[PDB]
Parts: C-alpha cells; sequence; structure tokens
C-alpha cells in the first residue's frame, strides 16, 4: 500500500478581532472559525513514524492568531490568501494549504436612531465563507460563499407540467409557498499570488453584497416556474456582474408546507383557495442544485 | 403506590398561518411550534389501561390546527389562552392545560427600500414564546418571554471588587468584552379568565417590544459593574413600564472571550490595553440569574 | 423593586478523571459535564453593584476540577454532595449550592473477547445524571437519573378505547411500533448531610442499575394498553425495590412510525397485517409524563 | 451562461422496514435515511421553465417506498444499487442516479441473557453508510462507510519529534490521552452493473465487519506514535483483508484533553506523571485525513 492523498491541519479555531478608531472612538468587530489543512512531503509522518515533517496543529493554531494580529482580517478572501501564502513559503515541505473561513454576523446596534459605537448583535445565523487553496506554483483559488440565508414567500410560485407517470401522486399547482434555505458560491478566476490578489480587494465585498442582494431581489419577484427556473435567473444575473467570477453554483432545498384539510371537522374549508393554516415538514425535502458557467 | 402527578399530550406541533389583504395584496405570515399538556381525571389511563379518559394526542394536534383555522394567531399570549380553554370548558374531566408555544421570525423583506408583500427572511434565531397554564377555577397564568437575543459589547464592561482566596486565580479588569445570549420572561398578573385576556390584548405585543427595546439599550449603554448589576437595571426599568406584570427574571450565559498573550513570540503585544485578538470560549461559560418583583 | 430570588454559577464544565491501578495496570476513565449554580446573601451585587459577595464564576470552576482532584467523583450522587457542601461550609454568606452532574459512557472495549486495560467506546448517547440541592439547615436533595435511552418494539402494543368526539381522526389499533426516549429521575429520601449520603454509597450504583434493568425489560414484556400503563408498570417496580426512593417520575416522547399505503400503485399492499415499510415522523410527538409516590 | 453541472432529488428520506420470520416468530427492523439526486437531460428546466423533464421529487420519494417494499434494504450497498439503477433504466433522459443511505443502529435487546423477538435500542450514534453511483453506460460506484464511531485510550500514545520553530509553543511528550471520532471509507472497485453487485453480496457485511474490527483493535494496540502512523496501520490491514477494495479513507479529529497544573493551589499535584484530572476541550481540534491505496 502506499499514500496517495494525504492532509492534516487545525479545524474549529473560533477568532475573533476588534478594530478601535482612535479617532471616533468607533469600535469594530470581526468573529470567524476558521479551518486550515496542509499538504507536502508527509507521507513519512504516515508510513515511517516519522514526525520530523508535521508542523503540529497547535502551531499552525498560534500561526493563525499571529496572522490575524498583524494583518487585516477583512475581507476573508484576503485574510484566507494571506494564511494559506504564508504555509507554503515559510516551510519548503508543503505544497498547499486549505483554509476555510466561516465569518459569523456581529451586526452595529441601533440605539436610538443611531449607531452604538461598541456594541453589537448577531442577527440571524447566515454565514459569509470562504475556501481558499493555495498550491505552490498554481496560484490562489477562492470560492467564497454566502449560507444559511433563510426565506420564503406566501405566494407566486407555482408547480406543474413535470412527468406524470405510475410513481406520481404529487398535483399541479398554480399557488404554493415557496421556502429555502440559501447556499451559494461563486467561483473566482485564479489568481497568480498575494499580490494579484490584493489588487481585487476592493471587489470582495461588493461581489458578496451583489450576490445577497440579486438573490433576494430576484426570489421576492420572480413568479417561479420552479426552484430551478428561479436559481438559474440569480445565477445568470450574478454572472453579468462581475467578470472575474468564472462560476455561480446554488444549492437549495425545497421546505415543505403542506395543506391541512380540516372538512372532516364541520366542513371546515382550509384548501386550495380557502388555505390558510399549513403544516411545516421538517423532512423529507427536496434537493435542488445547479453550477452555472459561461458560454 | 399512587399517582401523585401527570400530564401528557401533544409536542413539536409546527403551525404556520397565512393572513391575506384582499384589499391591499398584502401577505402576512405567521410561524410557530406549539406544545399542549393536559392534566385532569387520567390516573386510571395509568393504573387500570383505562384509555377511556384520554383524548388522543393525535385530537389534540387536530384541535390546535383548527383552532389557529378559526382564531387569531397573534398575539401569542391570545392565541394560547383560547387553546387551553378550550380543553378544559370542551371535557369534563380535564381541569388544566399548558400550552407552550414558540414564535419564529419571518420578517418582511425590503426590496428597493420598500416593504414587499409577500416575502419574508428569517433575520436571526431570536424567539418569542408564551407559556399558558389555563386551570379550572384558577383562571389565566400567562409568562411571556423572548430569547435567543445573542448581543456583545467590545468595551465599557468591567469585573473587579469580588472576592478573593485561595481558590481565585482570576484577575480583577476594568475593560472587557460582554457577550450573552439574553433570556428574559415577563410573569403577568393572573387573569380571571378569556374576557379579561381580550381585554388586554393590545398590552402584549407593546409589552414584548418594551422588554426587547429596554434590554437593548441597558446592555448598550450600561458601563457594566458586572452581568449582575446590568440585568438588574433592565428588570427595574420593566417592572416600572408595565404594572401588568407581577415579575421579571433573566437568566444571561456569560460567553467568555480569553485574551491570547502573544509576546513568547518575537514579543509581539497583545495583552491588556494592547489586546486585538481574542479567543471566543466554547465552555465553560458563567450562568447568572435574577428574579426581580415588587416591594 | 427588590430581588425575589437569585442564583449563578458555572455552566458547561467539562470534567475528566483517570484511575490507574498500580497493580493490575487497569486504568478507569469517568467524563462528566458540571453545572454549580450558587445562592445566599447576593442581592447587593444586584442591587449595589457591591461585586464583594460574588464568589467569582472561574473560582467555582477552579473548585470543581480540585474537588475532582481530592475525591472520588464516582458515585455521581456523592461526588455531588461533597461539592455542593463545599459551597456551604467554606462560604459563610452562602446558603445553598445546586449542583448537576451528567456522566457520558466510556466503556471499555473488548479485544478479542477479553477487557482491555485503557481503550474505551462511547456506546450511544444515554447520560446517567444527578441533581443535588445542598441547603443550609435543610440538608441534601438528590434526584438521580438516565435519559437518552432509546428504544423500539416492533409490535406488542396497542391503542384502542381512548375518546372518540368531533375532533378525533385516529383510528383504534391492536398492533403498532413502540418507540421512545426514556427519561427517568428517581428522588431520594432528604438527607441530612453528607455523612448520611457516605452512609448509603453502595445504593447509588445499584439503584441506577435496577432502574435501567426494570425500564428495558419492562418495556420489551409489557403488551402495551398505552405509553402510560406500561411507564406506571415500570415506577411501580422501582418503587418497591428500593425503599429509600420517595419518587419516581418518568417522561416519554412518543415518537411515530406511520403506515404508507401503496396501495394506489399496482394495488400494492402495505396496510394493516400487511405493513412493512413504514415513515418514521420527526415530529410532531406525544409527550406522556407521571410522577409515582407511595400511597 | 450555460448550465455546467446539476442534480436534483430528495433528501432526508427516513425509511423503516420491518422483516417477520413467521416460523420462529423473530421479528428485525431496519431503519435508515436516504437521499437521491439525479442527473441527466435536465438542463432545459433551469434554462426554459420546461417541467417536462422533472421527475418530480415527490415521485422519487414514492419510489424509494415501493423500491424497500419489493427489494431487501441490506446490505445497503445492495439497496442502493437497486434504487440507482432503477431510475437510470426507468427514465431515458436520466443517465445518473447518486443514492447515499445512512443506517441508523437498532440492535437486538438482551432480556435475561437471550435475545428478544422484537425489541431494540438504539447502542450509540454510530452510522454505517453507502454512497452509490450509478452512472449509465459507466457501472456502479460504491463507498461504503462507518462514521460516528467515538473511542479513547488513556495512555500509550505518544507526540515528539515534530517540527520545532518560532511558531512552536507545544511541549513533546511520551504519555497522552487519545481520542477521536472515527470516519473510515472504502471504495470498491468499480461494478459493471446489478448482477455483478448482486454476485459480491455476501462481501458487504463481512468487510464492513472487518473494518470496524481492523479499526478498534489497531487504535487499542497501538503504541501510537501519532494519529498520522496508527491510522495508516488501520487502512493497510484492510486493504490487505478485501481485494475487491482499491482505496480506505480516514478522516480523524485529534479531540484534545488537556492537563490543569492544580500547584497554584497548596503545591497540588496535577501534571505529567501525577495527571489524574484533565479538561476535554471542545474547540478547536486537529483534523487528521489520509487516502491508502495500493502500490
Ligand atoms: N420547484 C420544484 N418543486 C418541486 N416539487 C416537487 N419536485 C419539485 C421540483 O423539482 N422543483
Ligand atoms: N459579570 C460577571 N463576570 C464574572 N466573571 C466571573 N464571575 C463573574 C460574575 O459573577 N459576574
Ligand atoms: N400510548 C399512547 N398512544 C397514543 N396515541 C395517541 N394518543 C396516545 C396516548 O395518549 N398514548
Ligand atoms: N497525533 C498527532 N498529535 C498532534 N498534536 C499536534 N499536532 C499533532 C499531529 O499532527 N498528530
Amino acid at each position: 500500500s502506499a499514500v496517495k492523498a494525504a492532509r492534516y491541519g487545525k479545524d474549529n479555531v473560533r477568532v475573533y478581532k476588534v478594530h478601535k478608531d482612535e479617532k471616533t472612538g468607533v469600535q469594530t468587530v470581526y468573529e470567524m472559525t476558521v479551518c486550515v489543512l496542509l499538504e507536502g512531503e508527509i507521507e513519512t509522518s504516515y508510513t515511517k513514524a516519522d514526525n520530523s515533517v508535521i508542523v503540529a496543529t497547535d502551531s499552525i493554531k498560534n500561526t493563525i492568531y499571529i496572522t490575524a494580529k498583524q494583518n487585516p482580517v477583512t475581507p476573508p478572501e484576503l485574510f484566507g490568501s494571506i494564511l494559506g501564502t504564508h504555509f507554503i513559503e515559510k516551510y519548503n515541505h508543503i505544497h498547499a494549504a486549505h483554509v476555510n473561513i466561516v465569518c459569523h454576523r456581529w451586526t452595529r446596534m441601533d440605539i436610538d436612531g443611531k449607531p452604538h459605537p461598541h456594541s453589537f448583535i448577531r442577527d440571524s445565523e447566515e454565514k459569509r465563507n470562504v475556501q481558499v487553496d493555495v498550491v505552490e506554483g498554481k496560484g490562489i483559488d477562492i470560492k467564497s460563499s454566502l449560507s444559511g440565508l433563510t426565506v420564503l414567500k406566501s405566494t407566486n410560485s407555482q408547480f406543474w407540467g413535470f412527468l406524470r407517470d405510475e410513481y406520481t401522486t404529487l398535483k399541479e399547482t398554480w399557488d404554493r409557498i415557496l421556502s429555502t434555505d440559501v447556499d451559494a458560491t461563486w467561483q473566482w478566476k485564479n489568481f497568480s499570488g498575494l499580490q494579484e490578489v490584493r489588487s481585487h480587494v476592493p471587489k470582495f465585498d461588493a461581489t458578496w453584497a451583489t450576490a445577497r442582494e440579486v438573490t433576494l431581489k430576484t426570489f421576492a419577484e420572480d413568479n417561479s416556474a420552479s426552484v430551478q427556473a428561479t436559481m438559474y435567473k440569480m445565477a445568470e444575473q450574478i454572472l453579468a456582474r462581475q467578470q472575474l467570477i468564472e462560476t455561480v453554483e446554488y444549492s437549495l432545498p425545497n421546505k415543505h408546507y403542506f395543506e391541512i384539510d380540516l372538512s372532516w371537522h364541520k366542513g371546515l374549508q382550509n384548501t386550495g383557495k380557502n388555505a390558510e393554516v399549513f403544516a411545516p415538514q421538517s423532512d423529507p425535502n427536496g434537493l435542488i442544485k445547479c453550477t452555472v458557467g459561461r458560454s
């Protein structure tokens, strides 16, 4: 036997960083969860019990803190590039670094119609993430994403015209609730190294804001023919707004809300046009994906 | 042996209800999770296998749907009173109903600086809850609450002057991060029955908004001497704003963010006044509670 | 306003302890999660920002480690009594200690039909817990419990004869799946202090083993008329086996497995006596409780 | 823009199946969670709102129930092959089916030293899984796995000789606790179709039992030089025992248990050779992976 692939590192490293404007007295906090996995010439640690090739996972954790201390942690696409680049340049036998970052929301509180200087609130569980792969001699691959964005529209969603055969019991509908947890990923064109990533810095936050806005507007306005059709429209718009993106990927659960027939109880009418009370279903759920790129 | 206490019912009943304004075309959704437990003369179901006294848990579930269909589901203190009252009046041998409701947020989306008629987003995992106990001949006891409100302030929090003995290693501090998940409960004065609850309807939503606002403002503005001191101030204000409240209860975790000493690495300064990078701690955590009432 | 009730302390303190037999070379591990909340004369910490009365939560955490170091951590009813007693004797103004302990399973591995000296496996998520309230001048109240015991029987469970009215749609049945997560608590008679608890040490583990065994045997053998009837039988037996127990409490979810009618598909028969494939339901679920004591 | 990749289907389909031996009266239950995602000529559902190409996710759910009704659900590698094969043969425009199955444990209860005919208990949260990809014209790819196997050894684990530089603070050790959650996957050689999978049926369960046993024995007996070294030894043995396996993959977290220095308290000795009380750390954790194949 032989080692076909190997990676190791530190997972679930929680990091918080505060920025203090001495001028204005305004404070800004950043909180994230970091994973860093390394690859290189480390086979002997597995095959020969040779630990000399191992950069201890505890040292990797130390390095994340130090890096966060000496560099900006935002935007995450930059911080992740700096962190991955560090491992491949510092260690001769390490040739790839895979860095995953999850940014948690800490939103400035508004007190009395005015932004508070140092108080924050977590508004929802929606995350902004980055996956950065830094490979010696192959540049920097970045995939940015937003996830945990949960939305629902109570009408203007349809589903009819689908295949019908002896396995089908689902009825066609012209009016239904559509609810989902949005997971959207945009993959950037490969970057030659850190200097190139630094040159595109302003595009990261703007592209994140754009993906979010397009996602929300398209969901709210589209008279949805299906989840498939609505998601393609979002992805089409994101690609058209940012040329440096190669592919957009969406992964959407269809969280079902079933009508409850109450007619067995005093002829109570609660179906079709009279539907008011529904039962949200925990499982199972439809799962719909699509990767859209440039023709 | 004998049955000293008994209750049974249906838990985790998810309910969704939509309101459609035919005039404006505006839709409003309500989503909640309901638990209903009953008590009464049901001992024989346990002792003698006598199921004749049992209102099937499946029937209790049916009843929640029917009740939601025929009545307003908001404010939750009213819907819960209606639901509990129903069981004790309908069934002769049922003398207490305990109804718990958790309201999930579905917040109208703003598209292009304007409220969307039928699209919603879950902004955070913060809940509004109610506990309603409807006891035959003893009226209606209601406890309302908000939970899952997660906040953090990066400065203006202190902790010094505490007891020091041979078990103490904690250092006094004049500047620290304060973060917590707020769980606040206000207990209403006992109500004689449904007609009395209906008479106070407008006070429910207003008191909920008040508890939230006071909680947020006090946390942000108080130069906190301790979690204990800050929570008492919140509770004091809520009691002063609403006379129909008998007691306010707060339960607050103190989620710790530790300084990271980086001086072993090139004399890097990251403690005290130079602290920028912290390590959020998952556990353990301080847990601080207090019940405040009227003197 | 005034402080009606107050308690504070440390939650989620994870503790591991290893015992090494120098003779046999056999090692035994104990892992638990501890919560300790204190009460006493601490009102001024809330009302006057007077921290002098506060035993820091960090010190409480230190104390748990020290106590675990100097005393046996098993059985948990003893360790919890020692820990609570410590706070009320050490601090003059602290009059009650509430200690909660959750024991996690680490079960000796069997390698080659033989017990391994120092390797363990977590077999299931079932917990053994204790709640200990140590109140100055009122002795020691202990509630022991087992939870997270998940079981299912595929037949020999019935449910018929229940009340039927206009809210009922559930059909009577003579054969069904019964599945639940067992939560059983036995409350001990009040103890005068530590010396009395020490005198009953051997009864703790034996009573825990007994509750478990009776729970499992009764569930498997009873031709269940209802969850209510089966749980009363368990509680009756536990009370008869241990006189020092005052009350047994059971709290049982009824996790439903619905039949799937497949007759719309080629007359496939999958209901009643032909039922083979079921759909486990995540929610909602029946919740059945009962507290049984001595007549 | 264009669709580069697309898949859709049903996730979280919970299925239970009971087998009743009319002879012996012995019942056997199987419980699983199934995901099925399809690919084929379905681009137009995204691009043109053409639902005619869509096999409704609800129909996919129906099909899982029907398939489970007409076929054995064990071993899971077979059931998954049958299910995936069904979609590609039945639908002309569907060319790949991806089926994921998670098997939950329901272990026959032993009552009075004897196997009970129809009562079961969930012993741990350990899963047996399968991933089956059925691609038209490319046969059947199966990856089997076990996950959620949580183990700990209190001694006979070392970690010394690792790289040391200015980022290192970790001390070398010759004696430590080693704890992890085992995730092991074995990939089978490609199968030509269902008839070939049926021919190897007996090898599935045996290979699963083998992977488990080797994993447990190697963990318990190896005087571990590192997680890397111990995992390679397991994978080496699995490959040697089953020729039809092409690659073994392990993914192991290193769950840390830190020593607690108690010397600041009365010179209490709790480090190195005197270590008895440890603090289990929730995060961060080391993450170590390796894919081992044939030379
Ligand atoms: N939008 C949408 N709804 C569905 N309901 C059942 N299947 C589907 C599907 O593929 N798409
Ligand atoms: N606010 C606050 N911080 C603490 N840190 C340690 N103990 C305490 C406590 O009781 N209150
Ligand atoms: N055992 C049992 N099954 C039920 N199914 C519906 N209600 C009940 C109940 O109260 N007990
Ligand atoms: N086994 C093991 N322990 C570690 N502790 C820190 N890093 C490592 C590592 O790579 N392997």
